[PDB]
């Protein structure tokens, strides 16, 4: 990672462009995860698993191993609300976001399981809820309070879904469709569940990653003015 010029800077409120700009930023040199700062990587981001249920039949189960996703430590900020007369923060990302690794299909209905390749490639826009206070810590340094941030799926534009041959093959000859097609399920959480569920997988990650951050810098590390 070609990036280690910058990590964070103080932006003023309101500023999309500034703060969007640092979220950005600080998500790149974290990108790669650094045990100096207690920040672990997000990009590329592997899942040694991930575990998904189907709706569909409340039988269909996919498992999901060595997950590498993507293109989002270089995600773009859709919208984000900063209030400070309820210390809330609500700001949604969107990005492309490419997933390559392992996936386990097993039917609890039909009794039976599968395991091939999974690799989907599509943009994920989601919004996240969190708050933000300000109090000094044990030091006596007016630090910034990192509130449980809250997953909000919004949408996932246009989710293209790519299944091994041998996969691909054996769903779309389980089924009967001989395409496997997108909203067929288990199918549609495959684009639905998967997306969402890494997304969430990746935010717990960078918010972390924040959190700890927060420990050795002030709030004003942030904004230029928080007060
Ligand atoms: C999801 O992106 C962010 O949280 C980052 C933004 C909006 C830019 C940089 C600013 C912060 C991380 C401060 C937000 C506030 O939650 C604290 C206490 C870190």
């Amino acid at each position: 990672g070609s990036d280690g010029d910058a990590l964070l800077k103080p932006c003023k409120l309101g500023d999309m462009q500034c703060l969007s700009s640092a979220t950005e930023q600080f998500l790149e040199k974290t990108s790669k995860g650094i045990p100096q700062y207690d920040i672990w990587p997000i990009d590329p981001l592997v899942v040694t698993s991930l575990d998904v249920i189907a709706p569909s039949d409340a039988g269909i189960v996919i498992r999901f191993k060595n997950l590498n996703i993507t293109g989002l430590k270089n995600q773009q900020i859709s919208d984000f609300q900063m209030d400070t007369k309820a210390k809330t923060v609500l700001l949604k990302t969107k990005a492309d976001l490419h997933i390559v690794g392992d996936i386990v299909i097993e039917l609890t209905e039909q009794s039976k399981s599968f395991t091939g390749l999974y690799t989907a490639d599509t943009n994920v826009i989601g919004a996240v809820r969190y708050g933000y206070n300000l109090k000094n810590d044990d030091n006596g340094v007016q630090h910034f309070e990192v509130q449980p941030e809250t997953f909000t799926c919004e949408s996932i534009g246009e989710p293209k879904i790519t299944l091994s041959s041998d996969l691909s093959s054996a769903l779309e000859k389980d089924s009967g469709n001989n395409s496997l097609e997108p909203d067929m399920e288990p199918l549609k959480t495959l684009r639905q569940a998967a997306i969402c569920k890494i997304a969430e997988a990746c935010y717990i990650s960078v918010v972390h990653n924040i959190r700890a951050s927060a420990k050795i810098l002030p709030a004003s590390s942030f904004f230029e003015n928080l007060n």
